[PDB]
Protein backbone atom coordinates (compact mmCIF):
# COMPACT_ATOMS: atom_id res chain seq x y z
CA UNK A 1 0.00 0.00 0.00
CA UNK A 2 0.72 3.44 -0.57
CA UNK A 3 0.39 4.86 2.90
CA UNK A 4 1.64 3.25 6.18
CA UNK A 5 -2.02 2.87 7.47
CA UNK A 6 -3.73 -0.52 5.73
CA UNK A 7 -4.61 -3.01 7.37
CA UNK A 8 -4.79 -6.17 5.11
CA UNK A 9 -6.33 -9.36 5.76
CA UNK A 10 -5.71 -11.36 8.28
CA UNK A 11 -2.15 -13.70 7.32
CA UNK A 12 -1.07 -10.96 4.76
CA UNK A 13 -0.27 -7.89 4.39
CA UNK A 14 0.54 -4.31 2.40
CA UNK A 15 2.84 -5.04 -0.92
CA UNK A 16 3.85 -3.35 -3.46
CA UNK A 17 3.37 -4.95 -7.34
CA UNK A 18 4.52 -4.05 -10.26
CA UNK A 19 0.43 -2.92 -12.07
CA UNK A 20 0.21 -1.21 -8.33
CA UNK A 21 -0.18 -1.56 -4.60
CA UNK A 22 -2.53 -4.15 -2.68
CA UNK A 23 -2.26 -6.94 0.15
CA UNK A 24 -0.23 -10.23 0.02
Amino acid sequence: CPDAVYTCRPGQTCCRGLHGYGCC
